[PDB]
Order: C-alpha cells, then structure tokens, then sequence
C-alpha cells in the first residue's frame, strides 16, 4: 500500500506546518462541530479536481 | 490551547475520518493546496 496512510499523514502534517492559517481554519471547524462540512467540502472539491 | 494541541486535534480527526485524509492529500499532492487553504479559511470565517 503506498503511499502508505502514514506518508499520506506526514504530508498533510508538513503541509499544516508550512501553512499554519490552515492549521488554524481546520482546528476551528472540527473544534466547533462542523468537522463534517469540512469533510463534505474537501471532498467535493478533491473529486471535482479530479473529475 | 497550543499549536501541538491542535495539530493532536486534527490528528485524530483525520484517522477517524479517512476520506478527509485520502481528499486532502490528494489536493496536496497534485499542486492544488493553495485552494484548499483558500476554501478552508473561508468557511472556518464565516462560522
């Protein structure tokens, strides 16, 4: 399985260290309940981008 | 709370929510960050 979960992980954690303001926006949403929106909208978004 | 708080936050968030991590790293890896930062924040100010 690779990328491995983990590699996948270590790249979103990078990611959020390089852009601190989206560290801050998904801690606010999870943190206030509407991790499920950030879901839904990230999804969308990844499968538009694809498709 | 600390920045490793919340990164710990996340951290949880995604394992409990694998599709959020496989999308997310998906929009990284293929040079599409910036407009997840961007549609993010936007959401995270409006609530």
């Amino acid at each position: 399985t690779i990328p491995s979960s983990q590699e996948k992980i270590a790249t979103i954690h990078e990611y959020l260290l390089e852009h601190k303001e989206l560290e801050e926006a998904m801690f606010s949403l999870i943190s206030q309940g509407r991790g499920r929106s950030l879901i839904n909208m990230v999804v969308k978004s990844a499968l538009n981008i694809e498709t």
